[PDB]
């Protein structure tokens, strides 16, 4: 996989899921999120690179975008998305 | 000024400020946010380019980081940071 999808749980869950992949071979992982979760996704990246693997992880690419969404009543809208690819320095 | 700082006000506020600079002449503007605002920052950029300024705006750069916050009781904590640079293509 190599992808950590940010959801509703507390940050820790995701930084751990992230560290697990890294500290398990995979040298590049991607943190993905949408809507308000975008902040946690960034938090996750920072916590990982700063509090657990200082100077051992770099950000390869960040990508933001928009995803179309359809509600129960059929109306459309968009939610922002983010994709942060990080790897072992 | 060229910088649009995301605060607690509704998105449209910042989108308007951003579109102003762009329509007002400025070639490249920078949207900044910290913590929970990060989402809104990405939202502001997406709403500004897609929708409003069709195929004319490009994301030149996205920077992510952390900043310390001593605040009260000097316990100190860290907050996530995001910076998005966009310009007319």
């Amino acid at each position: 996989s190599n992808v950590v999808l940010i959801g509703k749980k507390p940050v820790m869950n995701y930084v751990l899921a992230a560290l697990t992949l890294l500290n398990q071979g995979v040298s590049e992982i991607v943190i993905k999120a949408r809507g308000r979760a975008i902040s946690k996704a960034v938090d996750t990246v920072e916590i990982v690179r700063n509090r657990f693997l200082p100077d051992k992880i770099e950000i390869k690419e960040i990508r933001v975008g928009s995803q179309v969404v359809t509600s129960q009543d059929g109306r459309q809208s968009r939610v922002s998305t983010i994709e942060i690819a990080i790897r072992k320095k």
